[PDB]
């Protein structure tokens, strides 16, 4: 008998000796395969069901809630390591109130912004939009103070989500698909912020990825939100950047960045998930592992002594800081509908085209008769 890994490129090596020391001890050897995330899934949809497939997988947290349920991927049993990791990162690979993989990496958005116009990262949300207002009336206009994909429920959520609006609600038995919080008070508050933004100047209607993403770029937005993905782009522009979590809403009210994450899942069906698991949780979860993990390919880290460990990357400090008060991006299938009805409602409101109560409403009406369908 041996075990059977569906890794990431840069994870291959890695593995390959971890799992040389296993055989070493235990006499299975490991066989270690890469396979990209997307044949991952559409692989282990028709293999796990017979117990085929190999016995670990990685693949995005999204996929989470539906391998579960349909019990396809194992509960993976509480070990005193797990205090490691960091809360989001065990609550975006969890479902009904188990934990179901054991997450490697992390991805969501922070404030960036330009030192050259912003010398202290402002403190609450109400700051930045003054700070935003003063550099928006220093330079005239050629420089935005603030400017973001404002109309993208993924770039507003910190916000929408920040002052209590929920996708769907948490329940012992899993998420609760028809108990949506997007149009609750919180959701409107957040909302109603956004608005106030456009309705002061401090952001517009017009404003997207493109033109944030350009515009910081020239040298021409003191602050911005957006992730680690662009960074390089900011760095060879020559812009003195910095990164840090997006201000509170209020004292005491964080905002609450949506959040990505990557890990390791256990094949339910297949007869070495014993094995598998031991391999899992003792040999891959460990933070040596982990931290060559991160090195051979820097994404933000699933640990938090693994962060401790870097080291020369303030960038990732921050952004990994943003994700641990953020919130998983919802891992059932029913999140699919929310992103495009979630623009559109706030296209609208941003818009003076709808009231935010309305707008919301509306959002939450046509996300239900979507999932319905």
């Amino acid at each position: 008998t041996k075990l059977t890994i569906w890794c990431s490129e840069k994870q291959v090596d890695i593995l390959q000796k971890l799992g040389e020391e296993f055989k070493a001890k235990y006499g299975i050897p490991v066989e270690v395969q890469y396979v990209d995330f997307g044949s991952i899934k559409s692989k282990f949809l028709t293999a796990a069901p017979q117990g085929q497939g190999a016995d670990i997988i990685v693949g995005a947290h999204d996929w989470v809630g539906e391998l579960a349920v349909n019990g396809l991927i194992e509960p993976i049993p509480n070990f005193s390591d797990l205090k490691n990791f960091y809360d989001t990162a065990l609550k975006a690979f969890s479902y009904g109130g188990k934990l179901y993989g054991v997450p490697y990496a992390m991805e969501a958005v922070a404030l960036i912004y330009n030192k050259d116009y912003v010398d202290s990262v402002p403190k609450t949300m109400d700051e930045l939009i003054e700070k935003a207002k003063q550099i928006d009336e220093e330079y005239g206009g050629e420089v935005r103070g603030f400017i973001y994909d404002v109309a993208n429920f993924y770039f507003s959520a910190p916000f929408i989500l920040g002052y209590g609006g929920y996708v769907f609600k948490e329940t012992p038995q899993g998420l609760d698909v028809t108990d949506i919080g997007l149009a609750n008070e919180g959701a409107v508050k957040g909302a109603k912020l956004i608005k106030r933004m456009i309705d002061e100047g401090v952001l517009t209607p017009g404003d997207n990825y493109g033109t944030m993403d350009s515009m910081f770029k020239e040298g021409l937005a003191a602050m911005i939100i957006n992730g680690l993905w662009a960074i390089k782009s900011y760095k060879d522009a020559g812009i003195n950047y910095g990164v840090a979590p997006i201000p509170e809403l209020e004292p005491g009210v964080p905002a609450k960045p949506f959040v990505g994450v990557q890990g390791f899942m256990i094949n339910a069906k297949s007869p070495n998930k014993v094995i598998a698991m031991e391999f899992l949780t003792n040999f891959i979860a460990r933070k040596e592992t982990m931290y060559k993990i991160y090195l051979a390919d820097p994404r933000l880290p699933a640990r938090k002594d693994v962060l401790e460990l870097v080291k020369d990357n303030p960038d990732v400090v921050a952004f990994t800081q943003s994700a641990s008060m953020g919130t998983p991006m919802p891992n059932v299938p029913e999140m699919a509908p929310v992103w495009s009805a979630m623009g559109d409602a706030l296209s609208i409101i941003i818009n003076g085209q709808a009231s935010v109560e309305d707008a919301l409403k509306e959002a939450v009406e046509k996300i239900k008769a979507q999932i319905e369908k």
